[PDB]
């Protein structure tokens, strides 16, 4: 379109254009405003003026320097590009900040640039093309791009000072954006850590009366909790145990002292405390974490020892529950065996089992009520909670079915007994030597064996149908037990005499036996191939995570008795006023480093 | 050959010769010339199993005046997100006898499996697979339905007579269809199938099962007493081929 | 012997084989059925102007490369 000739002109000599633009304008000056509608499909002339990128100063004598002279509509607050153009939602300030042109930012802010201008349209490109979620704010964009001078000028700006506590549409602040853009790479982690520390220090200097890290977004999360939930570990670890020595000492979470010779004692601040002041870091890691890195964040330093202490404080309850469950199982087994003064004992046993079953069912329902559909986070580690529910439901249903005197009582009671007996294996959470292998072998079995029984059953059914179809001239389709006898050791492989096609039957049996031996050999070799010698420390972490889940569940208390929350390691005292956790360790290299 | 020194030597010589040919004769496409076998240097590198020179040719880029002699164009777009465009002369069956077909079929070297994860090819194949999973599952479902019908007919074989006849004729059509499909596949790929057989052994099992089914079905019409063993063998082979 | 074959070299030498099998399968399928010759797909056309040739576009977020330049 030739009509867009006014959009781009020879910069440096805007004599006739400016003379014809300001005032006069033949009929009326409103045409000038229309020039901003016809400049492009959503992009103004200022955007191209910034995008020229000439040597040194980009636009020499920028037209804006005189445009504000003939301004009736606020032009420095450019309408951000709309629709979908792969650059929509960007203002002049955003473009100037991107090209690392401090001079352009200065000229724009001098003419009254609108700070805190959220990128209206950028969230379209967030899902359409290049996402690069940076925070939708000029300050966030400057901080995430590692431009210290631009951030410094924007914050302590005499004309329009940017607010460090400003928030975007999602509720994120600059720290939240820095946490979100972080990924587990050696360079980005260092960049985000440096930017986080610098911004925190500058915020303390400029505004020492505001807690930047205590601001929460719409989801109800802080930068620490957000880092824990999103799976970022490097920034999470740095935030968890950062310490400052100079005047910025209060902005620290770990305080270290030498006490008595070469024994170092360190105090960690506790905002990642347990269920107390709920919706904390431990609960977020344990439950609300889709990332597969959740098992690696429970062995950092404060969390590991805190969970160890909590487990050491609650092993007695775990063993008491185990003993009670064992007693209930023994009583149920005795009642099931003795079931045909004795009649009264049998009735007492039956009613006691009914109460136990309804109690277990109600407990499982309460647990599933506490944890909502969010349980879709994972199921590889919480499959016993549905087995317990199934066993309790079967027991209750059988017990209530007994009162109608139906003849199906015995099968359901026996199924409940066997399921309850099988569910006892869950209590191997303790006994570390067993658990380290048990958790990983459970993961391997659940991942692998589920794709064996299907194909083996399909082949068994096919072979059984073939045999029964051939032998009709093994009498029914249900007579497929012969193949199971073959795979367990029996089978009676012999000539069938009266069947004329005995050779075909023998060939089919040979094919089936070689096929099933080959399949089981394949499974064996695959299960061995899983052992890549990577579970040396990747399996201990899983056991620690299981222990953390167990202690979180136990310390919540029973449904019929809400246990009072423990005050944990209070140690209020005076930190240079905040609750702290104290840990001592004997270190010689660190002690010998100093003199 | 795949050695640290020879690869560097050949890459340097290739680039220098290409640049000098562009300078002296900028109106001729040197890399588009084909030999007697009907191959270009890229296709020849793909077929012979050379990977280092193949990889270098696939994603080479020039910055100076020799920019047109490049296959990868890189730009930064919007901040720290890099977007790159790869030229496509290794396209799929379109303009057939291309790099993908040569790698997949005509490659004796054991290095053929290492040239499908380079950079353009990996994502191109991923996109193609994501575009054709529906057809794969539809074929799987159709085969499962056919197997179930054949199993039911085999079991119920001694209004019922009409149903049995319909089942038998439907199985005959299915068997001849599978046989004709396998014959068409083996006609498309000539004796060149002697390249390898460790990865294409199901194509002969399907042919064997279809042949057995067709032979048993045609043998039934002569009322021979060997119908049942052949039908059962076809059933078990078809059930095993589901893997 | 079957155990001795597991020399822990199939960490990436087996994924490549699976990718090759998928490539063979997609090549076979996209050719179409014998009784219905499927029209060839125009793939990632993106003709445009490269500095005129069909191109395939890929995006990736890189920080080390971006931080290398200023």
């Amino acid at each position: 379109d030739r009509d867009r000739l006014f959009s781009v002109v020879s910069r440096g000599v805007p004599e006739e254009l400016t003379g014809l633009l300001e005032y006069l304008r033949w009929n009326s000056k409103y045409l000038t405003d229309s020039a901003y509608t016809e400049g492009s499909t959503g992009k103004t002339c200022l955007m191209k003026a910034v995008l020229n990128l000439q040597d040194g100063v980009n636009a020499c004598i920028m037209p804006l320097l005189q445009i504000d002279k003939d301004s009736g509509n606020p032009k420095p607050l450019v309408n951000a590009q709309c629709i979908d153009e792969f650059y929509q939602g960007h203002s002049a300030l955003h473009i100037a900040i991107e090209k690392r042109s401090l001079q352009c930012v200065k000229l724009l802010v001098e003419n009254g640039a609108d700070v805190h201008l959220r990128a209206c349209g950028r969230f379209f490109q967030k899902h359409q093309g290049t996402c690069f979620y940076f925070g939708e704010l000029p300050l966030s964009l400057a901080a995430c791009t590692k431009q210290w001078d631009v951030v410094t000028y924007l914050l302590e700006n005499p004309h329009q000072p940017a607010s460090l506590e400003a928030t975007d549409s999602l509720g994120n602040t600059v720290l939240h954006a820095l946490v979100m853009i972080a990924d587990n790479s050696p360079e980005n982690s260092a960049l985000v850590i440096h930017m986080y520390d610098g911004l925190l220090q500058m915020g303390a200097r400029l505004c020492p009366t505001v807690q930047l890290e205590e601001i929460s977004n719409h989801q109800g999360l802080t930068p620490l909790k957000l880092a824990a939930k999103e799976g970022k570990i490097e920034i999470f670890r740095h935030i968890l145990q950062r310490e400052f020595s100079g005047p910025y000492q209060p902005l620290s979470r770990k305080f270290t002292e030498w006490c008595y010779g070469p024994v170092r004692v360190s105090l960690y601040d506790l905002s990642s405390v347990d269920s107390w002041e709920k919706n904390s870091v431990l609960e977020i890691i344990a439950f609300h974490c889709k990332s597969p890195n959740r098992h690696r964040m429970v062995v950092l330093e404060p969390l590991n020892k805190l969970l160890q202490e909590k487990w050491d404080r609650l092993v007695s309850r775990f063993f008491f529950n185990f003993a009670c469950y064992l007693v209930y199982m023994f009583i149920f087994t005795v009642v099931a065996y003795h079931q045909p003064f004795g009649e009264s004992m049998l009735l007492l046993g039956h009613i006691l089992i009914l109460l136990g079953g309804i109690y277990l069912l109600l407990g499982q329902l309460w647990y599933f009520w506490r944890r909502r559909l969010f349980i879709w986070i994972s199921f590889m580690d919480s499959y016993f909670e549905i087995l317990f529910l199934l066993q309790a439901l079967l027991t209750v249903l059988s017990q209530v079915l007994r009162f109608m005197e139906t003849e199906w009582y015995l099968p359901l009671l026996v199924l409940s007994l066997v399921l309850g007996w099988l569910n006892l294996l869950y209590y191997t959470r303790g006994f570390q030597h067993t658990g380290i292998y048990s958790v990983m072998i459970q993961k391997v079995i659940l991942r692998d064996l589920l794709r064996f029984l299907l194909v083996y059953l399909v082949f068994l059914f096919g072979f059984a149908v073939a045999l029964v179809s051939l032998s009709r001239e093994r009498s029914i389709l249900d007579a497929s037990l012969e193949l199971f006898k073959f795979t367990i050791g029996m089978g009676e492989l012999a000539f069938q005499e009266q069947l004329r096609f005995r050779g075909v039957v023998l060939l089919l049996l040979l094919a089936y036996v070689l096929l099933t031996y080959v399949l089981l050999l394949n499974m064996l070799i695959a299960l061995m191939s899983e052992t890549v010698n990577h579970v040396a420390d990747n399996s201990w972490s899983i056991w620690k995570l299981q222990k953390a889940i167990s202690v979180l569940e136990m310390e919540n208390g029973y449904w019929w008795c809400r246990r009072k929350k423990h005050r944990e390691g209070r140690l209020l005292k005076v930190g240079t006023e905040r609750w702290c956790f104290r840990v001592e360790e004997v270190n010689w290299a660190a002690w010998e480093k100093t003199l």
